């Protein structure tokens, strides 16, 4: 039955087969105190903006300081390289050379979004959705944990609106929105 | 794309923006001890139930002790008056004398309500959403918090079901049925 | 209108009108220290799996120790009788006597799910909606507490997909798959 409700109503499922191959999850390792052997520090979600394996997140997730690993859906671990992290934008770019044109995440413009539209919030895998609860960040429903903090916060087109963050306010979670990451990722490029 | 997701399937969004001009800011005021010199003590949200400017929000955004201003999502502020606050039905109406006729939410029949209806609840501005979890109160799966608190809880027709209230329990949310505002609203109206 | 977004769109409570009678109340009682006076220690949910009246839960619902009653959504009251009670799989199985055949939910194949997936949680009635966040158990965006727990995840077809149990991480709540459900049936009719 394709008149029936699950295939005719799960939309959701439907954007998450789209964009969970260009979710990524990533790695920060610190140097133990006086070794060279480091250990992982922080852990987190990434996207891919681009095929040769340009990947943003926020500035959590990633900071200049450490050394980070990137490891793709289909479990191949990379050593990736920080070509950017802005801390007052809460922003990070780095870049992975992978073997092959890899899969991307277009940038929607989130001064669109209009309010109660709904959102998917995405990372590495887990899931969340909700609504757009204020037209700066984009507020929504949605909850945002550990599993999806760095990741996208997607439109139902399957455009990256937003990068999931952990400040919550009264149930109410913040993104950085994909305006700021237009701007961030222009002013790079430099 | 009309046969893309974002067009087909942001229902709730449909219904924000249908709801959203009728819903309004509200602001207690409190004299300070011993001074002419009076300062917010209370804020909430609330919506018109008339042309003229009737408004409806709970006892807890507005209890007959204090003095109150309504600003209008177009942002003109406006120093609203008491016409009856029932405490043991935590519901309050106010009017305020507008320029010209006024965007209203019709009342649904909260008794038509059926377990798992979307409904949401909006403030002024910020938006959430979720189900009817049970069948007195409207219990629901949608956040509520001082962005919506004395606000409406909406059903997908855009029809006051209920008004927002703060009472949680284990993670579902409380609002006072559209039939006891139809009831309180009847009987002030002696 | 059936052109009206509420008629349109109100898919999940179109699942949960059809679910609701196979969704029944449980209750453990226990007998007080030396005392032939029984006193209920716990409450849950639980559905129908057969017509005659076969009906499973969670082991935190029920466990080998007390006596079990369950409560129609009609409610009518009947002394359940417990026929198996998996502790590892935190799965129950007891059996009530009722005058005829029963409403039954079939059993979805939890590996078939797709993330992001609309799945219902329900229970005695209390219900609420949310996502499949993850392809062990089935997490979910789902509020789940004490109105719902031991009952069942359904999917939008109606077929339970899991059991609703009150482990949460980071916002996350977790349910038993129905495969292990299957599994736990098949060895069981032994």
């Amino acid at each position: 039955d394709p008149n029936s409700l699950r295939h005719k109503y799960n939309f959701i499922a439907d954007v998450v087969e789209k964009i969970a191959p260009a979710v990524v999850h990533i790695e920060l390792f610190r140097k133990l105190p006086f070794s060279k052997r480091e250990v992982p520090v922080a852990s987190g979600s990434g996207f891919i903006v681009s095929e040769d394996g340009l990947i943003v997140t926020n500035a959590h997730v990633v900071t200049n300081k450490h050394r980070v690993k990137v490891e793709l859906k289909n479990g191949a671990t990379y050593e990736a390289k920080i070509k950017d992290v802005d801390e007052k934008a809460d922003i990070a770019l780095i870049k992975i050379d992978h073997q092959g044109k890899l899969p991307v995440l277009l940038l929607g413009r989130s001064s669109e979004l209009r309010p109660g539209e709904f959102v998917v919030a995405i990372g590495s895998n887990t899931v969340t959705t909700g609504i757009v609860s204020t037209t700066d960040y984009i507020q929504t429903d949605a909850i945002i944990n550990y599993g999806n903090a760095g990741g996208p916060l997607v439109n139902l087109d399957g455009e990256v609106i937003g990068i999931n963050t952990l400040k919550v306010t009264a149930g109410i979670s913040f993104a950085i929105p994909s305006d700021k990451i237009k701007k961030f990722l222009t002013e790079s490029h430099d």
